[PDB]
């Protein structure tokens, strides 16, 4: 049971290809989408994961995409991801609306981004 699968709820999906990633954004409709770029051996990513999972339970209608950088290097490079943890947000016809790094200590940055782009904001 890999650390990134523990207590991961139904709105948290593993992405394993560029095709799957693009299909996920398309099928999201007008939902807010949070893309979590993480590394297998990223201590910060691992430390912040339980809080991310709680946030996913707190927001059942937000779609969370987990993208393992180490297993999706070309995809992550095409998305200009250079450091981990990293987050993109996407929302409907607006496409990408956030791009930022985070950690457990500054987790409120992620919530602030939700405040800016959640359905009804």
């Amino acid at each position: 049971p890999k650390w990134w699968e523990r207590k991961a709820g139904p709105n948290m999906i593993d992405i394993t290809s560029a095709e799957q990633f693009l299909n996920a954004l398309k099928d999201a409709g007008d939902r807010l989408v949070i893309v979590d770029f993480y590394g297998t051996w990223c201590g910060s990513c691992r430390a912040m994961f339980p809080k991310l999972c709680k946030t996913a339970k707190e927001h059942p209608n937000i779609l969370f995409l987990k993208v393992n950088f180490d297993e999706n290097k070309s995809l992550c490079k095409s998305l200009n991801v250079k450091v981990l943890p990293y987050f993109h947000f996407y929302r409907g016809a607006d496409g990408q609306v956030e791009s930022f790094s985070c950690s457990l200590a500054k987790f409120q940055k992620l919530r602030e981004a939700i405040e800016r782009h959640n359905v009804g904001s």
